[PDB]
């Protein structure tokens, strides 16, 4: 690698052994025999180390640290992608293979709460890169630009349900931006953890949303991934919101392929996202077990869900390694009828 990168990531793992109440995963994996066995290489497609671990220097108060310059990247700094990711998964061991990708069987799925007396709304999102492209911290402003063509193309020939329009942030309106604000469709240019990993970088070329005419599926183009990819809509109805998603990202996938690792399953910009990338989550009343959040807590730990919260709450997969699509979306299922039978119950 160049002088001058190594220059920086020297300075770099200085700064990290001189910041005494620094926490990060960065610092805590990023050792020196790590950092010498790696620092020297590179990935076919020129990313380095400094591609790497720039945000996690520049933001010593980053929970993690590091982001993936592209998907080679991954295996070239395995050294330090390995245990981190085990750390933060918590319990992924360098032998662990991520469950081939399957959806499952869509008719054991069902609808929750159609009377609406416990969920006020579902979704699920999961996220992709292309294969062939670099990541965020990578891209030209070439690659953006022709990637946001084929990107665009590809969704405004979806049909029927997903029939919908896309929108360039190149060149787009106030009203439109309005418009997609009233709906929380935007997105604009991210914080300091993400400028600094060069995330940002020839704003806004290649960034877009689109959305569905009916507004209960939504894409953003290039603002963490290449793609994120959700389906939504109000009430509990999973498994309709499921089924919408499996069928876009299908209909995506026959045109984009998508970067896919045999260990990692779908290859992403954050580490933090990799297997499924998938996160389904209900917003959901449960006044009752709110008052004794020990019921909640442990059903939600039966079926690997994370509860964020009175009564209202965001129940989402605690997991996206080690797990299938179709189990992440059963336990989901399983966990919320659970729940909603405890508070029923519930005095």
């Amino acid at each position: 690698v160049d002088q001058a990168t190594l220059d920086k990531l020297e300075a770099g793992f200085k700064k990290l052994q001189e910041a005494s109440d620094c926490k990060s995963l960065l610092k805590k994996h990023l050792t020196k025999d790590v950092f010498d066995s790696i620092k020297n290489k590179k990935t076919g497609m020129g990313a380095t180390l400094l591609d790497v671990i720039q945000s996690g220097v520049e933001n010593l108060d980053s929970g993690v640290g590091i982001y993936a310059p592209d998907a080679e990247s991954y295996r070239t700094f395995g050294p330090l992608f390995d245990p981190i990711i085990d750390d933060y998964h918590g319990g992924f061991k360098l032998t662990d293979k991520h469950p081939p990708k399957q959806w499952g069987d869509i008719n054991t799925l069902v609808g929750l709460d159609p009377a609406g007396q416990f969920i006020i709304s579902t979704r699920v999102r999961c996220g992709r890169s292309l294969q062939g492209y670099p990541f965020n911290p990578c891209l030209t402003a070439e690659q953006y630009k022709e990637m946001e063509e084929k990107v665009s193309s590809t969704l405004s020939s979806m049909e029927d349900e997903l029939k919908g329009t896309y929108y360039p942030l190149t060149g787009m309106s106030k009203a439109t931006q309005q418009q997609l604000i009233d709906d929380h469709f935007l997105f604009k240019e991210g914080d300091r953890f993400l400028q600094t990993a060069n995330a940002c970088r020839y704003w806004p070329t290649g960034r877009g949303i689109f959305h569905n005419d009916a507004k209960t599926f939504l894409v953003w183009v290039n603002e963490e991934d290449h793609l994120r990819i959700i389906s939504m809509q109000k009430g509990g109805d999973l498994k309709t919101v499921y089924k919408r998603l499996v069928t876009a990202v299908d209909n995506i996938e026959s045109k984009l392929p998508f970067s896919h690792d045999d260990r990692f399953g779908f290859l992403t910009f954050c580490p933090t996202n990799l297997g499924t990338t998938m996160r389904a989550s209900v917003h959901i009343q449960l006044p009752k077990l709110a008052k004794d959040r020990k019921v909640l807590e442990d059903i939600a730990s039966k079926f690997n869900l994370q509860v964020r919260g009175g009564g209202v709450y965001d129940i989402s997969n605690k997991r996206r390694l080690g797990l299938t699509e179709y189990q992440a979306v059963r336990e989901m299922q399983d966990g919320i009828l659970e729940m909603i039978k405890m508070e029923k119950a519930a005095a």
